[PDB]
């Protein structure tokens, strides 16, 4: 199954609103309506030039409701 009712999966070659990405070893962004805490190793910054807060998914993960970072990223493919 999957814990909490709002789940964020990042899909490689998908963007995901720049969320809160206080977090150095994991970045925060939102999924249309699932929000969660993901490794930025799965994601990075991309360059539009409006100014926004996007972050393409170069690596696929799945968040089962929004938890808080307490553990290291996981490794990527």
């Amino acid at each position: 199954g999957a814990m909490g009712p709002r789940e964020v999966t990042m899909k490689k070659g998908d963007i995901l609103t720049l969320l809160n990405s206080t977090n150095k070893d994991w970045w925060k962004v939102e999924v249309n309506d699932r929000q969660g805490f993901v490794p930025a190793a799965y994601v990075k910054k991309l360059d539009s030039g409006t100014g926004k807060e996007l972050v393409l998914a170069l690596y696929d993960y799945q968040e089962s409701g929004d938890n808080a970072p307490s553990y290291s990223p996981p490794p990527p493919p």
